[PDB]
This record gives structure tokens, C-alpha cells and sequence, in this order.
């Protein structure tokens, strides 16, 4: 008896198997906002593993990465014509959630952010997310930027199995860059009754807030995705509830 979870979409997925232990709108389609982000940690991931770019990079900051482009939302506070490090910038990415650290990440790894939303959506197709599709490195609306829960899940799942390098950074709880602290807002990291690890957090403007997590307990391990609930305190509450429906699921 899967649980009731106050939600406008869900989805628990088994990390190991990938089949769905519980959902709700799986396939319906959504915009994944600052989520968005996962698929730019993946590719940034990716890159790095290959060796195409290197952590100790520096890394140029141009004008549309300049932190005047994203006025209320989430920044690293990134300057034009400074250079930051490709590490620095990637748990600006991942931690703060800055949108001006993916743009600036973007151009590094593809030249310009329209080149690197080519390679989201080229892996994007090739992990499966059949229906999903990027404009944008940062998650910020377009009619054309959409995802489903389930791919969501897919992608979380794909970082952790793909990209572990990258996946650890998601259990970082704060990042200080220019004296600027900001804390990592999957608040699930700090329950101490379960090991969550992961994953990323965000807000569709018409319909909530948004959770990708990710915990382990003995052997198993779960990935969830909830979309559109009612505030901060329900985010984690449900995730959490999902999550110990599955560890009991298998019993
Ligand atoms: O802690 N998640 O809002
Ligand atoms: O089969 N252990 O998750």
C-alpha cells in the first residue's frame, strides 16, 4: 500500500534495479527549474572524467555569466572578468544552486551555453529521458524546458552511477565563495535517522517545491523525486516518507 504523499507528482525508483516501487504523474510533464542543474552537474561530470577539463581550471567569467543577469535567484556571485576555478564554480553549481556558476560552466565545457544545451539534450537522450528537453543550463522558464519525475529520477540515478566524483558533492552541506555562505537546502542531509546523500533541490513557480534524493539503509539503495509541494517543511517530510515506505517494501 503505497502511502499517500502531498505532492503533485512522484516517483520512487529502486537505485539498483531502476524498476518503480510508487508513483504518481510519472510521465507527466513538468518544468524542472533549478533540477535543470542536475543534467548540467552530469555533463560538467563527464567532462571531468574524460579529462577535457580540469578541476584546477581557471575558468573565465564573462558578461552572461555576470551576477546582474539573475536577480532574484539563487548566485554564487560570480564576477565578469575575474576567473574562478572549476571546482569552486561546480559546488557553486551543485551547493548554492547559482545560476551564474552554470552559465559560466556551460561556455567553459561548449563554447557557449547553446553548444552545452546540445550536450544535455545528447545525453539526456542517451540515459533514456525520453521525455525531457534543456534550453538552458540553469533551469530558468521556457516553453521548451520540460521534464517528467521519472526522468528525473533517471537522471539522479545516472549521476550517482555515472559520475561519482560529481554525485559526492551533493552531500556537501555549505560552500563559501567570496565570504558568502550558503548552505546546501536538501535539509534531509542533516536527519540523522537516515542516510541521505543526495540530491538536489528546486521550485516550479505554479506548482512547488521540488526534491531529488537519494538514501541508503543495509544494501539498498532508493532514488525519489517529488514535485510540487506546498512548502520547505513538506518537501522533506514527504521525500522522507517515501523514502521509508521503500526501505520497507522490500522488507
Ligand atoms: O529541505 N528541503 O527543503
Ligand atoms: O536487495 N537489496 O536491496
Amino acid at each position: 500500500d503505497a502511502p499517500q504523499i502531498a505532492a503533485k507528482g512522484y516517483v520512487l525508483m529502486d537505485y539498483h534495479s531502476g524498476k518503480v516501487l510508487a508513483e504518481k504523474e510519472m510521465d507527466t510533464k513538468l518544468s524542472p527549474a533549478s533540477l535543470t542543474k542536475m543534467m548540467t552537474s552530469y555533463v560538467i561530470g563527464q567532462e571531468v572524467k574524460r579529462g577535457n577539463i580540469s578541476l584546477n581550471d581557471d575558468v573565465v567569467i564573462s558578461k552572461n555569466a555576470w551576477a546582474k543577469n539573475f536577480p532574484d535567484s539563487s548566485k554564487m556571485f560570480v564576477e565578469v572578468g575575474t576567473t574562478v576555478k572549476v571546482s569552486d564554480l561546480n559546488r557553486g553549481i551543485i551547493i548554492q544552486s547559482g545560476n551564474d556558476a552554470c552559465v559560466a560552466m556551460a561556455e567553459h565545457v561548449a563554447g557557449t551555453e547553446d553548444a552545452f544545451v546540445d550536450l544535455m539534450n545528447a545525453w539526456a537522450s542517451s540515459l533514456g529521458m525520453k521525455n525531457s528537453h534543456f534550453t538552458n543550463s540553469h533551469g530558468l522558464d521556457d516553453p521548451n524546458l520540460y521534464s517528467t519525475p521519472y526522468d528525473l529520477a533517471l537522471l539522479g540515478q545516472a549521476l550517482i552511477r555515472d559520475v561519482p566524483e560529481e554525485y559526492a558533492i551533493y552531500s556537501e552541506q555549505k560552500f563559501t565563495y567570496n565570504g558568502i555562505t550558503q548552505y546546501n537546502r536538501n535539509g534531509l542531509l542533516w536527519d540523522k535517522s537516515m542516510n541521505v546523500d543526495g540530491i538536489k533541490t528546486g521550485h516550479t513557480s505554479g506548482a512547488g517545491y521540488n526534491l531529488v534524493s537519494s538514501a541508503t539503509e543495509g544494501n539498498m539503495r532508493l532514488v525519489a523525486v517529488v514535485m510540487g509541494t506546498d512548502n520547505e517543511n513538506a518537501r522533506k517530510a514527504e521525500s522522507k516518507k517515501l523514502l521509508s515506505y521503500g526501505f520497507r517494501f522490500f522488507e
